[PDB]
């Protein structure tokens, strides 16, 4: 459960938030495969409630109606097509599995679903699964409202409804088997793993029971005995009775403290500085690296909908965001996931964005296709951060330095730091309000290297900054606090 099952050489997965299946299949072939991306995290592929008020928000996909592969992203045929094509090119598919609950208990009964499936939240009836009143733990929850009211009570956090979402009785073998049937269907199709949504709201033992019913990966693409990659979404920022370490026996866990602390450091909040990142990782109280799933921002907290708060960096803070993602992709801690979003009309009323529910670019509810501009950027409101040179090149940087130790660390006691990865890579950062000009030890072999942040290595030449490393591995770095990208990265494969 702990290995991503990516092709040797690929070290990151990208979350193509709300992308259609056909667009992902194309992206796998035309860009993800050639640029060295290990895999893609897709949005929930199972039927969800169609919410028209507000108009088709992104969170409607976290309110299941059934397990049919029928969503705004496409149907089962298109989904299968995408997994085959992506797998055939070495790019794995990870599914966002919403198995802790069904839709909101207050949702209207009828056929307002993405596949026309009938459902009645009031009577706990979901015939398309099928599920009934006996499959929910309305009788198990002990709160007066039936919802979770106190996170200091680990019991209600797991047995009560998260903001009204009908809670499934995961202790029942019937329910465990219905969820496993859904996941095994996806595994046999070709998926390599799953992101377990709201894992904090499920008992570690109930999850284990379910994972015990799952098949090994499809032997047509994976070696015999391959187990699905599992990363549990547990928001543990400390202070609660529930700990993310309680889920270690099931697989990896999302480390939400990672993006939160990186944000406050890069933003220089509370007097924090980049020089403190010297012992970044377990030294900061994070979970063990071999159990961590890290990211800068996620679909939730990028719109103030998740843990992290106001410190979280997103594409909106382009300059600082590129620097944070760059540090993450260069540092050895955990397995990295890159975010890929879409633009929405942010509208801060009282320090709050009242348009944080807005769903993906669409035409009367129909998701817009991802169009590629001549410069490789995306159109139709898709941000495509994974296509930004600075990020795309750092993804490759991680692949090239995979396995190399953390060394040659340098810092000015402020916000000017640098470090290398064995003898395969070196990165320098300038987050101070002044210029950086100094000769540093890179531990790299002598030669001329192309800076992969400002440019690219094309045709035996660099399109951006060039760095000259001497015989003793020393090289001079000059970064003005006025540079578009205040950091420089060079590696073995960017050498001339
Ligand atoms: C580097 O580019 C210049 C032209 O811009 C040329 O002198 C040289 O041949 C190029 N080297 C290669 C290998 O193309
Ligand atoms: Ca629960």
């Amino acid at each position: 459960q702990y290995s991503p099952n990516t092709q040797q050489g690929r070290t990151s997965i990208v979350h193509l938030f709300e992308w259609r299946w056909v667009d992902i299949a194309l992206e796998c072939e035309r860009y993800l495969a050639p640029k060295g991306f290990g895999g893609v995290q897709v949005s929930p592929p199972n039927e969800n409630v169609a919410i028209y008020n507000p108009f088709r928000p992104w969170w409607e996909r976290y309110q299941p109606v059934s397990y049919k592969l029928c969503t705004r992203s496409g149907n089962e045929d298109e989904f299968r097509n995408m997994v085959t094509r992506c797998n055939n090119v070495g790019v794995r598919i990870y599914v966002d599995a919403v198995i802790n609950h069904m839709c909101g208990n207050a949702v209207s009964a009828g056929t307002s679903s993405t596949c026309g499936s009938y459902f009645n939240p009031g009577s706990r009836d979901f015939p398309a699964v099928p599920y009934s009143g006996w499959d929910f733990n309305d009788g198990k929850c002990k709160t007066g409202s039936g919802d979770i009211e106190n996170y200091n009570d680990a019991t209600q956090v797991r047995d009560c409804r998260l903001t009204g979402l009908l809670d499934l009785a995961l202790e029942k073998d019937y329910v465990r088997s219905k969820i496993a049937e859904y996941m095994n269907h996806l595994i046999d199709i070709g998926v390599a793993g799953f992101a377990l949504d709201a894992s904090k709201h499920m008992w570690p033992g109930d999850i284990k029971a379910i994972l015990d019913k799952l098949h090994n990966l499809n032997s047509n693409w994976f070696p015999a005995g391959s187990k699905p990659f599992i990363y549990q979404e547990v928001i543990d920022l400390g202070g609660e009775p529930i700990k993310s370490s309680d889920y270690f026996g099931n697989g990896r866990v999302t480390e939400f403290k990672y993006g939160a602390k990186l944000g406050t450091v890069i933003r220089k909040w509370n007097g924090e500085k980049m020089s403190y990142l010297k012992n970044w990782g377990e030294g900061w109280g994070f979970v063990p690296s071999d159990r961590a799933l890290v990211f800068v921002d996620n679909h939730d907290n990028q719109r103030g909908h998740g843990a992290g708060g106001a410190s979280i960096l997103t594409f909106w803070d382009a300059r600082l965001y590129k620097m944070a993602v760059g540090f993450m992709l260069a540092h050895p801690y955990g397995f990295t996931r890159v975010m890929s979003s879409y633009r929405w009309p942010r509208q801060f009323q009282n320090g709050n964005d009242v348009n944080d529910w807005v769903g993906p670019p669409n035409n009367n509810g129909v998701i817009k296709e991802v169009t590629i501009n001549p410069d490789t950027t995306c159109g139709n409101d898709w941000v495509c951060e994974h296509r930004w040179r600075q990020i795309r090149n750092m993804v490759i940087f991680r692949n090239v330095v995979d396995g190399q130790p953390f060394t040659n660390w340098y810092d000015n006691g402020s916000n000017q730091v640098a470090f290398g990865r064995g003898n395969r890579g070196f990165i320098v950062f300038n987050n101070d309000d002044w210029s950086f000009s100094l000769t540093l030890q890179t531990g790299l072999p002598a030669g001329t290297y192309c800076d992969v942040i400002s440019g690219d290595k094309i045709n035996g030449n660099c399109t951006g900054i060039k760095i000259y490393v001497s015989d003793d591995g020393k090289a001079h770095f000059s970064i003005s606090n006025s540079a578009e990208d205040p950091f420089i990265a060079i590696h073995a494969e960017s050498k001339l």
